[PDB]
């Protein structure tokens, strides 16, 4: 019924070569070659990003869709790509990342990119059921794809409901993955959230054409139905005429080091934190 649902049915009918060509058509992509090398080598002395996901948050932040400041919460942090990016940012004071890190889920990776000392990770943590805590900036990149669009609908709904559960009065800045934005139920939820919290929905150009994912963000106001329909039409237009060519951009490289921005650096506690990771 929706253009998004047409997109998804068509996506899963594409051949091997066709799917691969389509997936990258006209998208933006970071070259991960260097980072992947240092990660297999196991270096912790190079300021690399632990995942391709850091490119998405960098785009949102640099474009001005999201201010990243104060106490940052990262729900579903995985390896920690968004957490480490946030920690490196001038106005950020602390970062707390929570993730499952159980079988078949990514655990947080230890890295020493700038502000690694103000990042705390906790795995074995289900963000849908655990106690909440305040944040000035609330990030959530949760939304696992499925061949069943109704499963994706329900997953997206859960993410948006849990966002509202975590959001505090001071949570002025936010960025929440919307896995399957085109379902009428999801549009309705987002419209109702927007009525209370403002914000808007955006498509990140680093997202592959094989996902309809969009991000509910604090830093822009727009028409939800319009933005979603525009993305559906773009994905369908790219499918009819696939370039097979991505725009390559430089990876998220960060400086390394600790940040002092009340207490002096507790290197003894830091070692133990790193030991546990
Ligand atoms: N209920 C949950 N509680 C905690 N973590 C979850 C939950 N559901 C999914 N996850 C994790 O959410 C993560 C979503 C990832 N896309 C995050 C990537 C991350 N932003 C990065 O840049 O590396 C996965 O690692 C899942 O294991």
């Amino acid at each position: 019924v929706t253009l998004g649902e047409v997109w998804k049915r068509q996506l899963n009918m594409l051949g091997k070569q066709e799917f691969e060509r389509y997936k990258v058509s006209d998208i933006t992509e970071v070259d991960r070659t260097a980072a992947r090398r240092y990660l297999k080598e196991g270096r912790t002395d190079v300021g690399i990003s632990v995942s391709r996901g850091a490119a998405k948050i960098r785009w949102l932040h640099e474009r001005g869709y999201l201010r990243i400041t104060g106490r940052v919460l990262d729900l579903g942090c995985g390896r920690g790509g968004w957490s480490y990016y946030a920690a490196a940012q001038k106005e950020v004071m602390s970062v707390k990342g929570y993730t499952l890190g159980i079988e078949g889920h990514e655990k947080p990776i230890h890295m020493q990119t700038l502000g690694w000392n103000i990042v705390k990770f906790k795995d074995k943590s289900n963000v849908f059921t655990m106690p909440t805590e305040p944040s000035d900036t609330l990030l959530c990149d949760i939304g696992e794809s499925s061949s069943n669009p109704l499963v994706e609908r329900d997953r997206t709904m859960k993410v948006l409901e849990n966002f509202e559960r975590w959001k505090h009065v001071n949570t002025e800045n936010f960025c929440v993955k919307v896995l399957a934005p085109y379902h009428p139920d999801v549009i309705e939820k987002l419209e109702r959230l927007q009525l209370r919290f403002g914000g808007g929905i955006v498509r990140v150009p680093f997202s592959r054409n094989s996902t309809h994912e969009m991000y509910y963000i604090s830093g822009a106001r727009n028409n939800i139905t319009h933005m979603v329909n525009t993305t559906s039409r773009s994905l369908l237009r790219r499918m009819t005429r696939p370039s097979g060519k991505a725009i390559i951009e430089g990876d998220v490289f960060l400086p390394t080091g600790t940040r002092s921005v009340a207490g002096t650096i507790d290197h003894e506690a830091l070692k133990l934190r790193v030991d546990q990771i």
